[PDB]
């Protein structure tokens, strides 16, 4: 049983997880013998050429990823060819067959955040390169949920006035006296560019970030870590899990040169997919062996050029055992709809916090939000005080009012100036 | 791309086309690739992609100019994907920078099944803000309808 | 040169405790009205320490840093260059050569 092998050249990570995923899941019954394809993905002449060269050989199901430009070519090749992709990359808006889309839908997660924050005005930034899906969506929630967004593209942000222009645009979203920015872009890029958010923004203070990626803990926070600004993402990958941790003390245990960037405390989620796609194929072909149906191709599968296309019958059938699929993996529970699309899909919430990342919840479609939540000023100052007038006087309301904010007085408004000058906080008490 | 190949062994020229958003990158692609030069009515291509002649003027300069005129802080802006994003990233981008409130809602994906459940949608979703002022970019059917 | 020099060892520290015992000292150097401040450490500590400047929010004017190390451009100045607060250093590699 051979299967398609197109992978970008910069894949690395991805390309170990495809090999430990070989290795791992290798049985006696039957062999995948992968053949593996470097080229230029976002190419769409080189991905064509990979696609029929694959098919020339006659694989029965094809491992790629795809760009933005290069989708289409695979959807319409596949879509006529009867041919079965597996895929880690973004998933495709609409309906389309013999496509398999690993990696969950970001959208309603990123809505659920948002709307969890109760955010009523943000900016969203982004990169033409990765594409709008995402903010469609949130463009086209925005009109029924009061949304104000500043859509910003991270493209050019160079010039503009300079600074002048856009230091007006990024500071006005201050509200809380906290400024409100979802990034999506790509996890370095996002680092480089938070970086230049700071250097044309001027204002270094108040941050709510939230990243837009399954990747939340697969690269290094320190930089962002302490601006004194929150930070909050999405995580496919549960460590607390069994099964990934395993896998993440054999990923330590590899040498680096055999498998490239092979032994890291994280994996690249896009990586995880690869291996769960490796797993998925295997259970879809033991499925194929087990309910006795024969999908083993009698001819040479020819010319994808040739006119009228000739597709198999069997590859239908194909595409049946991998939507029937369902099993254990690093993304969680891995189910397929009728259209290829993840469903029960767990996305894990995280805050970045003093003592390092953490799950404050979970997100699924059914759930939609769920906290998990179930959980202190380092130093306090206590002011002691008497009620007397005009030294210290209960507000007209203090019963729906909290803390010292109910207290009122000459006694209060000096405290206010002694804590003020000498810089702590306190606490009134009587 | 059967018809481009078929026309690339016949060994033409030059070739004449019409692309969808969803062709254009295998047109530009392979025009690229192979040197040869296409020439379309079809909205023209985002990037710097060579080889490719396109015929439709850009009306983007002319859009943001005829909404600067007008005097537009707000307004309401329908779109398909058929053609592009690139006309909505830059009135996006002027929001920004102008401090323009501007709904954008897409169009482009419908059901014929319900019509009525869709266009009611769209049109409580403008009627929240009471948009008064709508920038129509669609296909010519999409428009009519 | 009749200096009054308060000398605090930031050296040893729990990452565990990290920024709260950074609040502990910078209060009582609030306490004691202590404007001006050497940081006298690698890059590293000097970017953590002017983190924890930035949150508790010491950076602002008023306020006179000098970070004793060749390297002063090595770290990242850029979250606290907006502060207003005068920030001093030492650089033995120059870029208009
Ligand atoms: C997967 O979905 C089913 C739906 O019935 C649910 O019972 C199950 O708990 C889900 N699995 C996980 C791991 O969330």
């Amino acid at each position: 049983i051979q299967i398609g092998g197109l992978f970008p050249r910069g894949a690395d990570q991805e390309y170990s997880a495809f090999r430990v995923g070989m290795v791992q899941f290798s049985t006696s019954e039957f062999r995948l013998t992968p053949h593996i394809d470097n080229l230029e993905v976002a190419n769409s002449f080189a991905v064509t050429n990979a696609f029929c060269s694959q098919f020339s050989r006659g694989v029965y199901a094809i491992f790629g990823f795809y760009d933005k430009k290069s989708v289409n070519t695979i959807t319409s090749f596949c879509g006529t060819l009867h041919v079965s992709f597996i895929t880690p990359s973004f998933p495709t808006d609409g309906t389309h067959p013999f496509v398999i889309q690993m990696r969950p839908d970001l959208k309603g997660a990123l809505l659920s955040l948002i709307e969890y924050y109760q955010w009523d005005k943000f900016a969203y930034l982004y990169d033409s390169d990765r594409g709008l899906s995402t903010l469609q969506a949130v463009l086209d929630s925005a009109a029924e949920k009061k949304w104000q967004v500043t859509a910003i593209n991270v493209g050019n942000i160079n010039n503009d006035k300079k600074d002048e222009t856009y230091r007006s645009l990024f500071q006005d979203l201050e509200l809380k006296k906290e400024r409100r920015v979802i990034l999506d872009c790509e996890r370095d890029k996002v680092n480089d560019i938070v970086d230049q958010v700071i250097t044309i923004g001027k204002h270094v203070k108040g941050y709510h970030y939230i990243i837009a990626n399954l990747g939340f803990t697969d690269g290094d926070l320190l930089k962002i870590q302490f601006g004194g600004a929150e930070v909050s993402g999405f995580q496919i990958v549960d460590y607390d899990d069994s099964l990934v941790s395993k896998f993440i003390e054999r990923w330590s245990t590899l040498e680096e040169k055999e498998y490239p960037g092979a032994h890291t405390a994280t994996i690249k989620y896009t990586s995880a997919l690869t291996y769960d796609a490796v797993q998925v194929m295997t259970e879809a072909f033991r499925n194929l062996r087990k309910q006795r149906i024969e999908i083993s191709r009698r001819g040479n599968a020819g010319d994808c050029l040739a006119n009228p296309a000739v597709p198999w019958g069997q590859g239908v059938e194909i595409e049946r055992a991998l939507k029937q699929v369902q099993v254990e993996g690093l993304s969680g529970n891995i189910k397929f709809d009728q259209n290829g699309k993840r469903i029960n899909y767990t996305i894990n919430i995280m805050e970045l916090k003093t003592n390092g990342p953490r799950k404050i919840g979970y997100w699924s479609e059914v759930d939609k939000m769920v906290v998990t939540l179930t959980e202190l000023e380092q130093k306090t100052v206590v002011v002691t005080t008497i009620l007397e007038s005009p030294y210290v006087m209960m507000k007209k309301n203090h019963e729906m009012l909290e803390g010292n904010e109910r207290y009122e007085g000459y006694c209060v408004d000096l405290a206010a100036e002694i804590a003020k000058h000498c810089g702590f906080k306190y606490k009134l008490t009587i």
